[PDB]
DNA sequence: CCGACGACAGATAATTTGTCACTGTACAGTAGAATATAGATGCGCATCTATATAGATGCAAATTGAGTGGCCTTATTAAATGACTTCTCAACCAGTCA
């Protein structure tokens, strides 16, 4: 048996959540996890859980 | 010391429900009805049939009247009755007598 779904056309704040995924696509230090994790809760106003929350 | 995950609490749009204002649309005589078919049922009229003959005919006893055929002692006499046949049926003159 088989499964899959895919996003339609995305809203704009999925948008902005999409540039904050790909900023946080890259990275392979500790360091810079929590440099651009604390930066995107910058970006998108939220605590660092949120986007903790958000990667997962 | 740094990073990741769970408990508890807090704030939030999606969902559902309710209320309110503006609006497209039906009310305007109208689909029960027309037109085929098959299939079964019933009344009428004809077309046979099977029974029922009484009249006519042929025949065979059953007398019935009307035929026809076969079988029989005889000769004399006498009487009686009834018949037949034959024959016959003159008239005056001549010789006695009381």
């Amino acid at each position: 048996l088989e499964k899959n779904v895919i996003a339609t056309q995305l809203s704009e704040e999925a948008q902005v959540k999409l540039e904050v995924i790909q900023s946080l696509l890259e990275p392979c230090d500790r360091t810079t996890y929590g440099q651009k994790l604390r930066e995107a809760a910058e970006k998108l106003n939220v605590s660092l859980r949120t986007v903790q929350r958000l990667v997962k």
